[PDB]
């Protein structure tokens, strides 16, 4: 399904995602937007035999497991597929771990270069959440 913007930042902000690790809830819909465009049916493959799935693009290298990626890591522990639901718990879950990392949301280049350093609470603008 594609989110709309409010819609997504509502979900999101159910989840837990509104200033973890110091990232306020735009910049999670920022990130989705520029990764996906709120689309939780996107992938794209990677140059490394890893595909990117869902809503923030995540990929089969290190974090779950689609049963084609050679030496998968599968540190979020899931189905690859299961970022490909309506439901973005999973890739919400799974993100939160990415983000753990030493460099943070700069994991996400769409958001690196699109929405980090910018006025990301515009993205959450008209939202009643």
């Amino acid at each position: 399904k594609v989110y709309g913007r409010c819609e997504l930042a509502a979900a999101m902000k159910r989840l837990g995602l509104d200033n973890y690790r110091g990232y306020s809830l735009g910049n999670w819909v920022c990130a989705a937007k520029f990764e996906s465009n709120f689309n939780t049916h996107a992938t794209n493959r990677n140059t490394d035999g890893s595909t990117d799935y869902g809503i923030l693009q995540i990929n089969s290298r290190w974090w779950c497991n689609d049963g084609r990626t050679p030496g998968s890591k599968n540190l979020c522990n899931i189905p690859c597929s299961a970022l490909l639901s309506s439901d973005i718990t999973a890739s919400v879950n799974c993100a939160k771990k990415i983000a753990s990392g030493g460099n943070g949301m700069n994991a996400w280049v769409a958001w690196r270069n699109r929405c980090k350093g910018t006025d990301v609470h515009a993205w959450i603008r008209g939202c009643r959440l």
